[PDB]
């Protein structure tokens, strides 16, 4: 649109390109700021006006992106990839990829419409009770808490089913259309489908195989945490609802998607009657503010000689579900406005331990932003999406330790023994191990939708194939191809790639090891706490300050000593409980896995009318 943001004109030289990029950066910062700020208004407030606006701002960006896009390749496309300066050719290579901008005007508009709509359908969805046409439940908070702490099978079933129908069914038709378009766009950028484009970010001709191999190494870990919990669950709901030889029913693991079981710790905790490793109740006791949480998280960050939250962040962030009745996308996220000034976090935070680490997780994104803000805009990325999701989790590892919790107030004791040690490790196992299958599975499903191996005619049938197959969980009520359970997961509607969370969970420990070593810690990897270690923090920040300038595979070597992802440091972390669980299941005759696939639990007695 605006002429001042249009390209200009340059030499089909590498010296021309150095200039081309220098320019793009100054202009792009504007066009990106606007589009980002527009969204920030829509997410922090969902109105038809803001959506319209957003959809507009997107059109400009798509406009901008095309101009420099087709220009950068107008004359820099038979030669880049042979440029001396790696950073330069990695920038030009980021610009030559138009993305959605390659789509005719009508189609961009359809595109942008789908996006703001799906995210709207996803965050507006509600679950209403049968007869009481009285006030509905919302994914956050109502639904989450019910899955996090309600032990009523029927009740959980009502919310699990409620949410999955409510969010999925309407989303399906739009998803199929978004996919057709998304592909069409990147098809022109040279990739087969968006799937291939998404994986090209790791630069590894071997990515998928490295991941499949990496999973086998860990599968045994999951299968054991699984049979152990499946047993604990049988113990509580009985023999009618839990099959000791079948997949677990998806709504009993204490989380809507069964992606992390840390909320059922009190039902599987091996050695109970000991100090409780869930500050979640001491946080309330002390009167923890939602802000108080973003301060403790910050404090850790500062001690490692890393920068604190800027004032803009404190003035412009939304750290609580507002009260003006405004409707917001409650999912926690971190925002980079590409203006080296504005960095904020959007999260309907309330006072919970699992929420205290999500705060750290998010700060990790902000800290990554603050660190690389001084690089060409097109390089303000993590080494790879994985590194980004890792950053806050790493520091989280040190925070979760019982020794650290005490140092800061919520673990009233200190019981240095095995039993407590096992409990801790199991708790962490419920959070990190239980997730591995899911994290893998999601983009497994998607790469196949984008490629056509999973047409809308098999959206749900291929989703539960993957879910049963990897998580060993099954749907509590029957399902069919009018359903779209994959769509009930925030990340599918809001088009976010997922294979990054897997990478993240595996290489967050490589970091944890590497950092604990420079901190000068010795003792066990799972009891390490890099707190106040300016030496450790300096090691981390070198990776941060690199953005997408250098290949992750190099930025990783410098920091960890390895050319790639490794589960070894992860196995070393959970070692004790790894052997413990394994020994426990055997004695108790458990069966690792689900041989009775195809098994489904029956409905509550009169469905669906009871104490919800
Ligand atoms: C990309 O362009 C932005 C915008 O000019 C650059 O950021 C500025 O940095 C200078 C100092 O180097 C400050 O005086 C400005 O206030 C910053 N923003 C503005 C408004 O210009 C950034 O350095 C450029 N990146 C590269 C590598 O060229
Ligand atoms: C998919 O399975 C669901 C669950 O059984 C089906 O929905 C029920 O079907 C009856 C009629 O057979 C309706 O009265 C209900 O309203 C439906 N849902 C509920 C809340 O029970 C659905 O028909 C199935 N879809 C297909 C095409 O087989
Ligand atoms: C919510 O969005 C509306 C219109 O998009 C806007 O007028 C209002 O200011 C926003 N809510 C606020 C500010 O509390
Ligand atoms: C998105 O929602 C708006 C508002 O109802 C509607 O006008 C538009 O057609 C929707 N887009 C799609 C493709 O669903
Ligand atoms: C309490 O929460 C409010 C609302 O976010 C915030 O303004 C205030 O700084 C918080 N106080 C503390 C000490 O956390
Ligand atoms: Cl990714
Ligand atoms: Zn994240």
């Amino acid at each position: 649109l605006d002429p001042g943001l249009q390209p200009g004109n340059f030499s089909a030289d590498e010296a021309g390109a150095q200039l081309f990029a220098q320019s793009y950066n100054s202009s792009a910062e504007q066009v990106l700021f606007q589009s980002v700020a527009a969204s920030w208004a829509h997410d922090t407030n969902i109105t038809a006006e803001n959506a319209r606006r957003q959809e507009e701002a997107a059109l400009l960006s798509q406009e901008f992106a095309e101009a420099w896009g087709q220009k950068a390749k107008e004359l820099y496309e038979p030669i880049w990839q042979n440029f001396t300066d790696p950073q330069l050719r990695r920038i030009i290579g980021a610009v030559r990829t138009l993305g959605s901008a390659n789509l005719p005007l009508a189609k961009r508009q359809q595109y942008n419409a789908l996006l703001s709509n799906m995210s709207r359908i996803y965050s507006t969805a509600k679950v209403c009770l049968p007869n009481k046409t009285a006030t509905c439940w919302s994914l956050d908070p109502d639904l989450t808490n019910i899955l996090a702490s309600s032990r009523s099978y029927a009740m959980l079933l009502f919310a699990w089913e409620g949410w999955h129908n409510a969010a999925g069914i309407p989303l399906k038709p739009l998803y199929e259309d978004f996919t057709a378009l998304s592909n069409e766009a990147y098809k022109q950028d040279g990739f087969t489908d968006t799937g291939a484009y998404w994986r090209s970010w790791y630069n590894s001709p071997t990515f998928e195989d490295d991941l499949e191999h990496l999973y086998q190494q860990l599968e045994p870990l999951y299968l054991n945490l699984h049979a152990f919990v499946r047993r604990a669950l049988h113990r509580r709901y009985g023999d009618r609802y839990i099959n000791l030889r079948g997949p677990i029913p998806a709504h009993l693991l204490g989380d809507m998607w069964a992606q992390s079981w840390e909320n059922i710790y009190d039902m599987v905790v091996p050695f109970p009657d000991k100090p409780n490793l869930d500050v979640t109740s001491t946080m309330l006791q002390q009167g923890w503010n939602a802000t108080h949480m973003f301060r403790v998280a910050e404090e850790f960050f500062t001690s490692l000689e890393l920068s604190p939250m800027p004032p803009e962040f404190w003035e412009g962030s939304m750290l609580e579900k507002p009260a003006d009745g405004r409707e917001v996308v409650c999912h926690a996220s971190a925002w980079d406005f590409y203006n080296r000034k504005d960095f904020r976090i959007k999260q309907c935070t309330r006072v919970t331990m699992d929420q205290l680490s999500t705060v750290h997780h998010e700060m990790g994104h902000i800290q990554y932003y603050l660190q690389y803000k001084d690089l060409p805009v097109s390089l303000r990325r993590g080494a790879n999406p994985g590194f980004h999701e890792a950053i806050g989790d790493v520091l989280a590892l040190s925070v979760s330790t019982p020794e650290h919790l005490h140092k800061i107030g919520l673990l009233d004791r200190v019981t240095n023994d095995t039993e407590s040690d096992i409990n801790y490790l199991l708790k962490m196992a419920l959070e990190k191990i239980a997730f591995l299958p899911f994290g893998y599975l999601v983009d497994q499903w998607r790469w196949g939708v984008f490629s056509g191996r999973t047409p809308p005619s098999r959206y749900n049938f291929d989703w539960w194939y993957l879910r049963t197959k990897y998580q060993g969980i099954c749907p509590p009520v029957t399902r069919n191809e009018t359903h779209f359970d994959a769509g009930a997961k925030f990340h599918v509607p809001n088009v976010t790639p997922y294979i990054r969370y897997f990478v993240s969970f595996v290489l967050q420990f490589q970091f944890h090891e590497a950092l604990c070593k420079e901190a000068g810690y010795e003792g066990p990897l799972h009891q390490c706490d890099i707190y106040r270690s300016t030496k450790a923090g300096a090691k981390l920040r070198k990776v941060l300050q690199a953005g997408s300038s250098r290949p992750w595979q190099e930025v990783l070597k410098d920091m960890v000593g390895l050319d790639a992802l490794d589960a070894q440091p992860l196995l070393k972390y959970f070692q004790p409980v790894t052997q413990w669980l394994q020994e426990q299941n055997q004695q108790n005759g458990e069966v690792l896995g689900w041989p009775e696939y195809q098994w489904h639990p029956p409905l509550p007695d009169n469905y669906p009318e009871g104490i919800d």
